[PDB]
């Protein structure tokens, strides 16, 4: 089997590297990071100045064992809303990011 | 010091606590479980039959001591457009959601 991975989830796990990459989950620091990788992925959308409306999410777990289940549902126009949701990971936390481009 | 709590997040709060409550963490359940709060509380924004689009997300984490954290962004427009986050927890799960409406 092979793949190629589509531009929006290549650019947004570069952006969540750029940010978080090099780093070890130290609670004090992480909201920033986390703010910081949904603003840099955000960046990422915005700057293509497409006609849509954007959310972008982000969360960041420390890794501990724990179970986590995440999932979205919405209400849009499928003909031309959608979205994209890319795991990263590194040794002490997993970091998830999700986003919705909604049209105008 | 006192609140009373706004109807989105009181409801919201609701619908996760009807789909949920009263059960503990069950690994292979649980993807069910988070797929079936977001479509319980999509349906609490969308009988109201108002002029936007929704999206839903939730997470359900286990219970085990690690740390979380999450943050969102949008691009969209400040005077119609909005978003609610609520957390809910028992004595082995928590379940974060977070709702945004934007208007069409």
């Amino acid at each position: 089997s092979q793949f190629i991975v589509d531009d929006v989830s290549k650019t947004i796990k570069e952006a969540i590297e750029t940010t978080i990459g090099g780093n070890a989950y130290q609670h004090d620091k992480v909201n920033n990071w986390t703010g910081q990788v949904v603003e840099n992925c955000l960046t990422v959308l915005t700057k293509e100045q497409k006609p849509y409306k954007y959310i972008v999410t982000a969360m960041i777990m420390q890794k501990n064992g724990a179970g986590l289940h995440t999932a979205s549902s919405c209400y849009w126009n499928n003909d031309t809303d959608g979205s994209c949701t890319v795991r990263w990971e590194n040794k002490t936390m997993y970091c998830i990011v999700s986003v919705f481009g909604l049209a105008v």
